[PDB]
């Protein structure tokens, strides 16, 4: 029950806790995170860091409460405050990064960043088959988008723990995979830690003892000694789940994912589920582990598979990791989160960011808003990763088709300097896409949350609403926009004039 | 909770309410029998009878005790005694058909009779696969033996609740059952009502409403607005479940088993699972309806499907189902079971009985005992229906062998015998299989449990120990033995000079 108050210094702002949350931040009066057994949907760390270069850190979860100007932390563990001397967030970044999560000094496989992603989830959804995905990656190639890694989203396998291509509508799997390489994708399949509880899969998994078990709301009984496995409830249905903490759960899981590499050639994983709140409750671990290390530990497995991405997270940051952000609303709103999420991740030490699915990635969301999709894809091009999943050909007229094509194209001509950002980011962890904030401190920037820095030299501001004005704060220096050629005196905001096909892009030249 | 409490008259004998406790019969001081919500893992129902012609029913289940003399019954609902005028188990067995069970006038399907049953359970366990089932298939012909009814057991479906063959191990299923057609089997598939709770199917069945609810232990919440699943743990795991009060979910399950009919050819259905045990606890159902008719209900399913098999029932005496004596062990102590257990099965409707498994039907009895293989398979020869599992041609010498070919042949020979006797159990319910009391009142065979008769005139005393003698109790009357063709007055007890190769058979002629 260890607490700390921190009063705000005059003006600060603080930043941390959870990706999801970042629209809520800079905190306010009357805001609460709790980070216990709650990932918020996304990644969370146990970190706070403020714009006068200040920053908390505990090794586990807390809440954060802020009541008038005052900070309230009640950590499960212990925690302490500290400051770094130069007074600005990139100090305060910079010194918890090295302190508590140091950059590994390696990248996920590159495939990730030198092409746009995509994911079979909208067009496909449940009906995963093999004709429906080589049409899919077809017509990516013959409506000109570069191929690039491809993810087989939910529902390729029998059932959850079997892990094998459903033979009736995967009739040559291994052949389809051979397809795909030839065409220049790379593969991914979606999985998870859950296994459906009545089947083969299941049984040899209890045998083995790599399931969570059942404590039966018993305060003394012991893993060793349960019987029962732990019956989760997600959105899929119920399940049984295994132990990250459990080594021989990574060996079985390590089994499982080498077999689909070596039969059918597959090169990574999109690792779905274990998100903290699945571990509550009545759960006993082999080494009494919490619910967010469950979390920490299921995110571990990626590093094992350098094509890999992540939902939710517990910590790692600093590591090989594509870290997406969640499933998106095809909403306006669900847009300006983009930016401040994608920021946010890459102080918590998510650099390797890919802001979800081009127009949305929630499958009820899909009425489609042309325009969204369009300033959706604006919005990915100069992030550290694109990711389209409904397809531009089928929902867009010719000339919002061809807007999404000149983003590609924009992030095509810009790919050497995100490179260049993204290879310093494994060396150093420092952000390929940096807020405002981080790189103009004290400069009036601390809510700019509709521009970022690609790198220190590229202030991208996506068009994020309708109308053909757009409002963009410079800093101090001279900028050039690199479509216009037109060189802008900084230190002030200018009005520009946009069509649908405007993605505002300035060159530092002071 | 509405009781009767009966003294038994001088020598009075009582049998009754449950088909795997008939070795406990007749029933003694201190015996107990729970319905309410068991079954006893075979069939049962709410029906006593006594070697004086009285009988108890009642419409719900019940419990019953003897406690010196007195036979006392607890009933859920209301129950009564009664006394058939001639004061014989026969009658107390005719009148209580005829109020309470009367027979339908329908046979199973006559190929479930016509030739041995073939069950691919104990040769290929969970590894049901189309090259294998094809060999055993082939093995039996090659072996000599007659092509009959084959049912595939557990595990021929990707997982419960997906009624279709996993094209991993079937790639030709279609196929298969054509050849197997042409070689003069019939072809059962092994069915369930439970419903892998993370997959498709149950995301199907929970948005049909055709799944048991959950109540939360709540005594307010009615069916109409519960929002999730039952969750019941059985052997193989933790499933949702069908609802089979639920006309919905006769549709579905109708959908099921007709779409493999029409698309595979398959002759029939075991149905599995299904016990009351299954339906208790929190759980809400359309009609309102106990465990032990959820079990009931389960069980009418198969009067659409005339090639049928039951394990687990409630009621429905006197119908068309094929009622499965359950798994049975290895053991002497078990062969000794199936006479007693199949005798009274009839006593309660169930006419079409047969006697689990040749040499045991529980797979991990699999030291395998040959001479009880021999002795199994001659007790099931003339049992209204014969069904062989584990392969004798692999686990049986060729003298072992060859006696179990000779108890075919002995059926063959007896065949319209047994085919007489169950076209007119169809038509009057009267048993094919029935007690030596039965036939015989009064008379000293209240206890005797190790000799039946098939229909009026053949007496069958199967060996069921090892040993060169076997007695036999015979009636008064006159007895011919129909391999030597002797006679022997009956009134006494024989004793006859056995081989391995021995089935005891007689002749009433007096
Ligand atoms: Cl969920
Ligand atoms: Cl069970």
């Amino acid at each position: 029950q260890q607490s700390l108050h921190i009063p705000l210094l005059k003006g600060e702002c603080w930043w941390g806790a959870a990706v999801n949350r970042a629209h809520d931040m800079p905190l306010q009066p009357g805001a609460f995170i709790q980070l216990n057994g709650d990932v918020s949907g996304n990644q969370a760390v146990p970190l706070l860091l403020s714009s006068a270069g200040r920053y908390v850190w505990s090794d586990q979860p807390f809440s954060v409460k802020r009541e008038g100007d005052i900070l309230s932390i009640s950590f499960t563990g212990t925690g302490a405050l500290y400051t770094a001397s130069g007074g600005s967030l990139k100090d305060a970044w910079g010194e918890a990064a090295a302190r508590f999560f140091p950059a590994s000094g390696r990248l996920p496989d590159t495939s990730l960043f030198t092409a746009p992603q995509y994911n079979t989830w909208i067009e496909l959804i449940y009906n995963q088959n093999q004709e429906d995905i080589l049409r899919y990656a077809r017509d990516i190639v013959a409506n000109g988008f570069p191929p690039g890694v491809l993810m087989i989203d939910d529902n390729w396998f029998p059932y959850y723990g079997n892990f094998s291509f459903r033979k009736d509508r995967f009739p040559d799997a291994a052949g389809m995979i051979s397809t795909l390489h030839g065409m220049g994708f790379k593969v991914m399949l979606w999985v998870c830690p859950f296994l459906s509880p009545d089947t083969e899969a299941f049984r040899e998994a209890l045998a083995k003892r790599i399931v969570l078990f059942d404590s039966k709301g018993s305060d003394t009984l012991q893993w060793q000694h349960a019987v029962d496995p732990a019956i989760v409830h997600w959105w899929n249905g119920y399940s049984a789940v295994l132990d990250g903490s459990n080594p021989d759960a990574v060996t079985w899981m390590r089994e499982k994912l080498d077999g689909l590499q070596q039969q059918y050639g597959i090169d990574g994983f999109k690792f779905d589920a274990g998100d903290a709140e699945f571990y509550l409750g009545n759960i006993l671990s082999r080494e009494k582990i919490g619910a967010n290390e469950q979390c920490e530990r299921w995110g571990r497995i990626g590093l094992l598979y350098p094509m890999n991405e992540y939902r939710a997270m517990w910590k790692n940051g600093g590591q090989p990791l594509v870290e997406r952000l969640r499933d998106k609303y095809h909403t306006w709103e669900d847009v300006r989160k983009l930016i401040p999420h994608a920021s946010l991740a890459g102080l918590l030490g998510y650099s390797f960011v890919c802001p979800d699915m081009i127009g949305g990635g929630d499958f009820s969301s899909f009425k489609l808003d042309q325009e969204l999709i369009v300033r959706s894809a604006q919005c990915h091009a100069l992030m550290p990763m694109m990711q389209f999943s409904v397809a531009p050909w089928r929902v867009l007229d010719s000339s919002q088709l061809q807007a999404v094509k000149n983003a590609v194209a924009l992030r095509r001509q810009m790919l050497p300097e995100i490179m260049k950002y993204t290879r310093e980011a494994a060396v150093t962890g420092m952000p390929v896409l940096r807020s405002m904030e981080f790189v103009f401190p004290h400069q009036g920037f601390e809510r700019v949350e509709d521009q970022f820095m690609l790198g220190d030299n590229y202030l991208v501001a996506p068009v994020l609403e309708k109308g053909s004005v757009r409002k963009i704060k410079l800093p101090k220096g001279r900028w050039q926009e690199i479509q216009s050629g037109k060189v802008y005196r900084g230190g002030e905001t200018i009005e520009l004039k946009v069509t649908l096909n405007t993605i505002p892009c300035f060159k530092r030249t002071t």
